[PDB]
């Protein structure tokens, strides 16, 4: 009878916390754009199930048939409307950066930048400019994994009063190529190979390293993506760069050359390769989930907008072209002025309507900002609008709610697929029938104008001679890395080239490396079983850049802060754990803003030896050590005994050790470590009997992020 | 200057001069594997060797390295049509993925019927054993998007396009014999439930989240196919080693107008083998392309996927003789009630040349039948017929997707249809029927000349939306499936439920599923409840269980490892060696493997060549680090003190043994290699550890242990081993 009811219409009620739409979890975090989005929101509470035409549906369980056992009838418009909508849900994925995550927030300028730019959103510190941000990888398709080795895209849409401005950047300060014409060649090389569509989310295949090996301009960004910069811990914990030199124009008409920066408040932190690859296996949504949950936790992403500012007359005073996108501007030469702050504080309600459908383009500038002659950027300007025509179904993608400005947008454009606006005035300028409204705006009233840069030359296809420097900045970046960071670079090249089948591609890439640093090349060559010629070993090395050989800011662990707040600690516990230990650990974790997650052999609640019940965050098996920053094991005779019978929980300790993470062991918990095939405790194995003490010591060890000194012995560990 | 030369036009050779092959397009590696369809596709292929780089309009390009600017350091000019054309095309490369089964792989092949099936159907491709019917097969997962990983826990799709001489026939099936839902109107609800959740689009390629199990707990019809996917059927070893089913009862119509109810089956010649969960999950991390790569390499290796088409045949008069409705797609027809008759053999022997052109753009639909086959009143099947053509209008850019080469039939196809986006064919005759201006050609075909006709099945009822009372049996077949599993398989089913429900945040959803399990089997529920911290009540443990199905309480065919073969040939073995390995041991191992058709892969601490203790060099297949134990069926460690010495200082090499032990795989150690094993935290060598001093002797014992697929007796000890 009740079994029968499940296949009959459902007219009755059917009804620690889960991830929810932003409106449910953070309705108090608001901005002008979110308020505009409210018109498009739906509340089905108390509402009837209906067709798209508003007809109430009586039976959402059955097709209309000729009898209860009959043939389905063509006249069932409810079924056919429902299936038809489902059949056409998918729209094309982005050609690059298909895999991504979005969030709403706001931006505030610290003080007016009127000296350098007229841009409205950089004028008034009391203004909160809404933003939408999409973070992404680059190579993989929509379903690929978050923690791959890749460049990360970083697109910010600023909804200003004078127009929508898009800052479309990456998490490294250079790009792989100099001229936009090479973009389809580069992408095709890195993308899955065209016969078999293998491999997904990896540059570790023949066609990528083939292209690198024939295009030395790529080596600089290659050095960045082979470093640990290629596997960030979190979108909250990486830097951001617009890469291109833009222009800033002030009210006098003065032009400064500009480069954009995002500097994260939560520090710059990365995974290690072994850990990252494991994580694509156990949580392919790790970065998306982490960002969603950090917003729900209150650990809101925060980044400072910075600018490198170069007066126009200084354009030619560097050992590199500032118009060359494979070159960075060292912060030792030109420092980054932090001019504003961006806070991400609201998750979307519907991923598809907002994150999937958002459209960003570098050509979406506003008055006060202008383009430079960087030949990569000039090609990008054409591409973003053109691509949206098929991705979002036509030329009205700006009417999709996430893409609408919050300022007015009157013009004489009309029609196109899915036109929402209804115009009733003259569709041509100049007209007199409507007295020529809307009207052109004079530059002094905010009408956009291009800065009158001089143009002198001949029409030609030619790479500028000032662009032909491929190895100096790669060498500078290499020399600025710490020695652990240098080894991970070597491990990156060696693991990736190890998956290239054609040996001559491997040898050709190593040969390129000999023009950057000889021991870099030697170390990769050794790993690949390649004998370097002596001619190769003495290949000439580039000189210093404006008297510079290292730049501290290019190193993650030596040049940037590591933040304790918002990190995650696994607490391994079973029934019989000491309840007061757990309380003291949690209270300490919280004091520093760290999140303790109780992982146990079963979900639900575990019972402490004191008899109190403790709510579990997930199973050990379901939440491996790669998902947390550190591991702590509280005391309790029955718990420890249960964990020593558990292969996963023992493995949890071995793996966290191999991944250089902090491990805290209370009392009898040390027994567990001692029973394992692990060396004796080091600076990262915190052992204590007092829970509070142990936790404070454990938190201090976490501040260092990883126990780098353990790395040599870690390679001998069977885990 | 060579550096400048890389940013200027490339007018000279780039290939290295003449001083383990890579995967290649099938035309490159297997051009002698041919069929009528590949020959048809040959017209659309292109050889660029010696050809100039050109625009799509045919204009030679002089400088593919630079945009046209005002000076070498100037602004890019709008008049650069070469740039704009190249960027335009790239900007528009992507088309929508399939709304389900977006992650898939395809291969070309051919089908051959064993004996004429004329006594059951007129379908031309089942008439003549002499004919080789070309096929294209696309395997897939279901839930995930295009970039999702191969070895997830999911149902696998299996669609086969038969290019028959009287029409293209699509058999569109899955790797389990039932589906989750009874009526197609539920399909968007079910799919929305299993797909990533709409606020955050989490999770990818997993049913382990709240909305899926929310739906399951409220729709008990889903429980049969959920048992299948929670079992190890949901994580197959290889597309070459799973079964396939059309699921629906179809009809077959002979020349005499007789109708027989049928169910399609695919039986793999390489047997039915599955991964285990911990392995499958590790595999998605270290190779998301595992099945795609495996299939492609199996064809290049000549281990052609081979499958026998099977038919369950039920006479019209027998329709109502079963304790289930044969029109119910949550019901299987037990093979001990109705046997499966093998009637033909399909072999896949050529990989595509271009994945996008062939595999991505292929369109399959269950509405694409041929004369001799008809539909039944299965209400899931009926709804599917509308959906496949409709979806393809937007996915493939319009209603001429049948003109895309991979979709074209190999027979004639004249009709009065015209126009539509990207019309390739040029018509010059009357576009209506009847016409006299071209004498009514093309013309309708009489049924006795092969014109399609629907078999006149009686139709009697009332227009209504109602679930048939004969469909309301949700627990008998899940119980049947459960009781037919061995204890090992039963345990893995419990682990699948427990792992998945462990990731369900809302606890009432976990408890409602466990409650549903008490109506299937009380020990099933209890074990899952224990793993979820759920205390079952006395009333729950005395919930009534259903009775046997036409006298059956167990069916041997429903068990993967008790009712199906394991095949040694095409399996992969890791051979772990470093510098100083006993070269003759590797040689005698390799030849013993080649003897049984097993592939040995030498994995070392570095790619290139290792040198044996004898002094000779051995080309290696890749690094231990880059090729962990989840990627192979078994592991063997040859002798050589220097090689063993190196491996025992290699953390990955030691973990290789530990992991392969925990994943119940066969391990062969020769001479001092056992010293590596003793140093690890592993017990008394069991039946699945082979130890011998002489290499050829050891390999023979090794291969013979490999025949059991996995060492199930080791499962209890394996849980305590440190990962
Ligand atoms: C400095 C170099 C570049 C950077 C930093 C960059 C950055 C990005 C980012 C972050 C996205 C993803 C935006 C999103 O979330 O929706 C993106 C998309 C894209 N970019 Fe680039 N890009 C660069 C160069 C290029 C070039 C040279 C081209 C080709 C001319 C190109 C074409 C595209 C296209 C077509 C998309 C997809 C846009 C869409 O579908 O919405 N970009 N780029
Ligand atoms: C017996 C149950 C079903 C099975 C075995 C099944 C099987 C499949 C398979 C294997 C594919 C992938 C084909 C490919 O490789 O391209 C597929 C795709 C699809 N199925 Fe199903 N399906 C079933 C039920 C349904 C239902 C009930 C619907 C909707 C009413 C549906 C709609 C679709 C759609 C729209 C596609 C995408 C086709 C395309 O994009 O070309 N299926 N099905």
């Amino acid at each position: 009878n009740k079994a029968i009811s499940t296949v009959e219409p459902h007219y009755e009620d059917t009804a620690v916390e889960p991830m929810m739409p932003g409106s449910d979890k953070t309705p108090k975090n608001r901005n002008e754009k979110l308020t505009q989005l409210d018109k498009f929101r739906f509340a089905p509470q108390g509402e009837s199930l209906r067709t798209n035409q508003g007809v109430k549906i009586s039976d959402n369980q059955n097709s209309l048939k000729s009898g209860a056992r009959g043939s389905t009838l063509l006249e069932d418009f409810i079924l056919r409307e429902k299936i038809t909508h489902f059949d056409h849900e998918r729209i094309p994925e982005r050609v690059v950066h298909a895999r991504g995550t979005g969030a709403h927030g706001y931006f505030q300028v610290y003080e007016s930048l009127a000296s350098y730019t007229t841009a409205e959103f950089l004028q008034d510190p009391s203004v909160k400019t809404p933003v939408f941000v999409r973070f992404s990888t680059v190579q993989g398709s929509r379903g690929s994994a978050d923690t791959v080795r890749d460049i990360r895209g970083w697109a910010t849409k600023f909804y200003t009063k004078e127009g929508t401005f898009d800052l479309v950047g990456n998490n490294t300060p250079v790009f792989f190529i100099q001229d936009a014409i090479k973009f389809p060649d580069f992408v095709h090389a890195v993308k899955p190979e065209p016969h078999n569509e293998i491999p997904q989310g990896q540059s570790a295949h023949d066609t990528f390293w083939d292209y690198i090996s024939l295009q030395p301009e790529t080596l600089h960004n290659v050095m960045w993506v082979m470093s640990d910069r290629g596997i960030p811990r979190s979108y909250r914990m990486m830097e951001g760069f617009g890469i291109h030199t833009y222009k800033m124009i002030n009210a006098e008409g003065q032009c400064h050359f500009i480069r954009f920066h995002w500097k994260p408040v939560y520090g710059v932190s990365s995974l290690i390769w072994d850990e990252a690859q494991l994580l694509t296996g156990c949580d392919p949504d790790f970065h998306r989930r982490e960002l969603w949950e950090s917003i729900e936790a209150g650990d809101y992403p925060e980044y400072e907008l910075g600018l490198q500012i170069i007066p126009e007359e200084d354009e030619h005073k560097f050992d590199f072209d500032i118009l060359d996108p494979t070159k960075l501007i060292p912060e030792s030469l030109v420092p980054v002025h932090l001019v504003g702050k961006m806070v991400l504080n609201r998750n979307p309600d519907n991923y598809f309507s907002e994150t999937e459908q958002v459209a960003f383009c570098p050509g979406n500038i506003v008055p006060g900002i202008d383009f430079s002659d960087d030949p990569l950027l000039q090609g990008r300007l054409f591409s973003y609008i053109d691509t949206q025509i098929s991705r979002l179904g036509g030329v009205n993608f700006h009417e999709i709610p996430i893409n609408k400005p919050i300022c007015p947008f009157h013009n004489h454009q009309r029609d196109g697929m899915h036109r929402m606006s209804i115009s009733g005035t003259a569709n041509y300028e100049p007209n007199s029938i409507n007295n020529n409204w809307p009207r052109e705006a004079p530059p002094t009233e905010g009408g956009f104008t291009t800065y009158p840069q001089p143009v002198n030359g001949y029409k030609s296809r030619k790479r500028s001679s000032t662009f032909i420097d491929f190895y100096s900045q790669p060498r500078l970046f290499w020399l600025s890395q710490t020695k652990v960071e240098q080894n991970h670079i070597v491990g990156g090249f060696s693991f990736e080239l190890g998956k290239v089948v054609r040996p001559w591609i491997r040898e050709r890439v190593v040969n390129q490396l000999t023009y950057i640093d000889h021991q870099l090349a030697q170390s990769v060559a050794d790993n690949l079983g390649i004998k370097l010629s002596q001619e190769q070993l003495k290949h000439p090395l580039p000189g210093p850049i404006n008297g510079l050989s290292k730049d501290r800011s290019l190193s993650m662990y030596d040049g940037h802060h590591q933040i304790l707040k918002s990190r995650q600690v696994a607490i391994l516990a079973a029934d019989g754990v000491c309840g007061d230990a757990i309380d003291n650990i949690m209270k300490t974790l919280k004091k520093y803003g760290v999140h303790g997650k109780i992982f146990a052999p079963h979900v639900g609640r575990i019972t402490s030896l004191q008899g109190n019940e403790i709510e579990v965050n997930g199973t050990i098996e379901g939440n491996p050590s790669v998902m947390v920053d550190a591991v702590i094991i509280p005391d309790g005779e029955d718990s420890i005994d249960s964990l020593m019978k558990n292969g996963n929980a023992k493995h949890y300790v071995i793996q966290a050790f191999k991944h250089l993470k902090a491990i805290g062991l209370q009392g009898k918990a040390f027994k567990l470590y001692d029973a394992l095939p692990l060396p004796k405790p080091d600076e990262g194995i915190v052992v204590g009997d007092k829970a509070a003490d142990l936790a404070e010591a454990f938190c201090n060890v976490m501040r260092g992020h990883r126990i780098w000194s353990r790395e040599s012995v870690a390679q001998e560990i069977a885990g």
